């Protein structure tokens, strides 16, 4: 593997050309050119113009040395550059690189090669040279090709190519290699030159004649490519990173696009809702009451509670949106006027003071709607138990001079005062039937229950009634030979059977009078009765109701059929032909019944064989 | 149809025996007999008592006449007592008896025969002797009998028989006759003797043996039979009066049982429930007293309306059960004590004056309850919406002198002081549903609802969480670099995330917080992420949960990420390869997306063919 001193001497030669390939490269930017980097630097100038143009630093070098001290003390200043940045340079004095030393010089021209072209690729135990050809092997991973070092490896031309369609395949089309050394080299060279901006470093001649290329002078021009692809690299990774940084702008936007059309949809729905509360107006009606209050019981369960998570939901996102932009330092976002967080606060604080006072003004409505409930029944009812029990205590009362036809004329007048009053009964019930509609159990105002009223009513209607009668049975004793307490029962059974207070008996209602007195056989279907018709007829004279005239006069009829004590006397002495005492047996001969005989065994009292009937007749 | 001159005196014989056996059946009442007719009244003694037990008068003639003066002076006043009864005695002096006439006496005692035996059957048109002819031929309706005249009719006796039989027929056995004269009559006149008490005023042999019988002797044997019958009707006739009296006695009698059992009833009902009303206790439970209020409305609907039926029925019993008395002359019905109706009148007025002062102290009870449930509800809210707010003010005032860390020391006992106050809640809650379960929507002691005071807690509590971390963060932000403002919305977004207010995130809720910021990709079924379950230890530190400062730690590393104003400068530049413009082809090469250049052209000020990002470096 020991290099001929021809070859060496090849080498050398190819190491000058390239060398000077690459320093014009850098120099071209400066429109400045050398011929020969082992004589165009013996004074010193190219040199200090090619530090300043890799190191980004103003060295004040003589323009034109023509004296060998300005060349020697140019190289002082612009070796110490080279120096200051961590580069060994131990062997050199500035002599050697006036006096024009080719192994020294290419040796200084190979330092900052590895300084300014791939001093990345070293990492501390890492050279230069082996870190490149880490990259190289990485990056040809695909690829047919072998690279071992870098003179041989390179010599195919092969791995040229599979690096520029490793980083960039659109340049150079890769099917047409794997071949010809000219035309892959050529085409590799060609493609650096004029979209990779490399100039043709390598001469492509210079390299398929030779055994072995010269392994610096293939450095030197993969360092250029390694230098533009950092490039590339670089500004990658800049479009990356600015990408993430439009995006999360991007976003955040969106955001704010959302927040303000949120934040003015929940004014526009806060300010509807405090319209609607703010409009309604209070009935005076219960049940449309208990709905009003209803329907503000649905917004606390309902759109209320909506609208709070949106204010906060809102809240958040603001605060969101603004944690992004100062994590970012970007300003921070305001909202619109009137659509910020705190005033949102306010909106919320606005539909809940409009709410609280709507409820307010709803559950006063309901206090006075329930109190008038109460009143529409007791003011009234007060006012008509009073008043009944007013005729009452004065039909109770007999402490009247007047006389007595004064007393019935009077009493009657009063009467069809109190009369009036029965129609005033059902507005009252229907009152106190509201008052169960609207689910009322309490009432302080009176505690008069309405059956009080229609008994009360009822009652003293009948008193009245059944006075009038007294009275007048009392005036009219001596005419009609009935007496007064007699009247009393009359029109207490007559008023009883009479159903409906007409004051008049039905044939209906006269029926059923008679059957509970047993003057006519009973028949509970109701049927057609040719008897009754014809006691009915007679009673009435057609009149087409039993009068309570016509009713008394058939009950003393009936009355009147019965025997005198004295006509007593005589029918019972018939049955015992004339004695003090009634045997059995003398009864047993007129025919009486064994009921009717035990009946005056369990009645009269004995005297000997007969009973003495002298206690029924005492007269 | 002439008789003979030898038959009118056989019948004069016949009539002499006959009137004779009538005249002493009427003196031996008296144990008088007299011989013969007409020889025994020439001395007028015998007229005189007959006409006296006929007559039911007293006549004074001398016992014993010897002379003709006191004879004819007894026939005076004795034929006066005859000549005042309507009978027509135009013809016969006093004399014309003493003489013993025969024609004229027997005229004489056949006047009295039909004034006496059958005058009732004259009818002003009718003579005694028709009538009692035609009270014959009804009698014999069913007999195969003939009965034409008084002789010819009754000689073959078969219509005797027939007039027994039709008034009694126990007496004569029926069948034994219509045959045998001697027999049928024998059989009449004995059946007359000993159960009829007729003696055998006719003979047996004088009958069968003339061709016609003497017409006045039949008639006075048949008149005698008549007299006898009228006392058979009369008596049956009293025995129907009378029978008649006591079934409406016995009748009248089940009236006053049956009234007194129910009166007792009555009574004993209305003192049972009096007993039950006056011993109920209000309760202090509303639903109970609404119970105890809807059982009195039973009683209202019920029982009382049957008490006072009841009680009204029987006042009407009474009274009719009176009126029958008063009717039939009897003593008038007095009920026992304390049972008479004006008694019962009372005690309806009595267990109405219970039922009055039962539902009276009901809805007393029932106002003191609602009372409690309003207070139970607005007492204790009223009390805890003013001791938040006396907390709100105090967090929102902010003119403390005092240093911030005791600010902050002093508001965290604040806050502990407040947060006791979450435990009181639940019971004002309930206290506002028991309200609904007494369907009161009337409250006059608070118009808080209850979400107030849910809302105003929870509000106030988040103010003074937010008030710690932003004057903690004042202190703390030399210390780190965390701005007081974006601690403020770091708070306001982990309490926005942290469901439970524990302080501290879940690995569950820590998700839903990345989740949203898109820092890991999504999963709605929640399944296992390994990239997750690595950020999420490595945050808490497997502390079991994100703490607050775990957050911000975690948060302001994702700050930190991005790049610095001067840093952002330096990208640009990259891109534009130092310019101040930003060509779209310069970020295309960059491998920017379109959307990321469309959000450069549409948010850059145009300078050039580039963009000008100055502006958002400003810096
Ligand atoms: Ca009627
Ligand atoms: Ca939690
Ligand atoms: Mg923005
Ligand atoms: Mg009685």
């Amino acid at each position: 593997a020991m290099a001929d001193s021809e070859l060496v001497a090849q080498w050398e030669k190819v190491q000058i050309k390239t060398f000077t390939k690459w320093v014009n490269m850098h120099l071209a930017k400066k429109g400045r050119k050398i011929n020969d980097v082992t004589t165009d630097f013996k004074n010193g100038v190219e040199l200090c113009a090619l530090l300043e143009i890799i190191g980004e630093t103003t060295i004040k070098c003589v323009t034109n040395p023509k004296m060998r001290i300005q060349m020697t003390e140019n190289l002082d200043k612009a070796l110490r550059f080279i120096q200051s940045r961590d580069v060994k340079l131990t062997g050199i004095g500035p002599t050697d690189i006036v006096d024009g030393n080719v192994k020294l010089t290419l040796g200084l021209v190979w330092t900052l090669i590895l300084r300014f072209a791939i001093s990345e690729l070293s990492a501390e135990g890492l050279s230069a040279k082996q870190g490149l050809l880490l990259w190289c092997q990485k990056k040809c991973e695909p690829y047919p090709v072998k690279v071992e070092n870098f003179s041989e490896s390179f010599k195919d031309g092969k791995v040229f190519c599979a690096l520029i369609h490793r980083h960039r395949p659109d340049l150079l089309d890769w099917e047409t290699v794997g071949e010809d050394d000219r035309a892959n080299l050529e085409k590799a060279f060609d493609v650096a030159e004029k979209e990779l901006g490399i100039p043709k470093l390598l001469d492509v001649d210079d390299i398929v004649n030779m055994p072995r290329p010269d392994e610096r002078s293939v450095m030197t021009y993969v360092a250029a490519l390694y230098k533009v692809f950092s490039s590339n690299d670089q500004v990658e990774k800049a479009g990356k990173r600015a990408g993430n940084f439009l995006d999360l702008l991007r976003a955040t936007e969106g955001m704010v696009h959302d927040y303000e059309q949120r934040a003015q949809a929940l004014k526009e729905n806060i300010e509807a809702a405090i319209n609607k509360m703010n409009g309604v107006e209070p009935s005076d009606e219960y049940h449309q009451v208990k709905e009003q209050i209803n329907e503000t019981k649905n917004y606390r369960k309902g759109d209320k509670r909506a609208f709070i998570k949106e204010q906060g939901d809102l809240a958040t996102l603001f605060g969101q949106i603004n944690s992004k932009l100062r994590g970012m330092k970007r300003p921070v976002y305001v909202a619109p006027e009137g659509l910020d967080p705190k005033s949102l606060e306010g909106y919320i604080a606005n539909i809940s003071e409009a709410e609280r006072a709507l409820r307010s003004k709803l559950n006063t409505a309901m206090r006075n709607c329930l109190i008038a409930l109460r009143k529409a029944f007791a003011d009234p009812a007060n006012a008509t138990d009073a008043k009944i029990n007013e005729y009452r205590t004065f039909v109770t009362d007999e402490t009247s001079e007047a006389p007595l036809e004064e007393q019935v004329a009077t009493l009657k007048a009063k009467l069809e005062e109190l009369k009036q009053v029965e129609a005033q009964l059902p507005p009252i019930e229907e009152a106190e039937k509201a008052c169960g509609d609207a689910n009322i159990e309490d009432n302080e105002y009176t505690d008069v229950s309405f059956d009080d009223l229609q008994f009360n009513y009822e009652q003293t209607v009948s008193m009245f009634e059944k006075k009038i009668v007294y009275i007048e049975a009392q005036i009219n004793e001596a005419s009609s030979g009935v007496t007064a307490e007699q009247m009393q029962e009359f029109k207490q059974s007559f008023d009883a059977f009479d159903g409906n207070h007409d004051g008049i008996l039905d044939k209906l209602e006269f029926r059923s009078c008679l059957s509970s007195m047993g003057l006519i056989d009973i028949d509970f279907t109701g049927g057609e009765d040719a008897q009754y018709d014809a006691i009915y007829n007679n009673v009435t004279k057609g009149e087409n109701g039993v009068s309570f005239d016509n009713y008394v006069q058939y009950m003393k009829e009936k009355n009147d059929e019965n025997p005198s004590p004295e006509q007593l006397n005589e029918i019972f002495s018939t049955i015992a032909a004339g004695k003090d005492s009634i045997t059995e047996t003398d009864m047993q001969k007129a025919g009486m019944s064994a009921e009717q005989i035990e009946y005056v065994k369990a009645n009269l009292p004995q005297k000997g064989d007969g009973y003495d009937y002298a206690a029924w007749v005492k007269t």
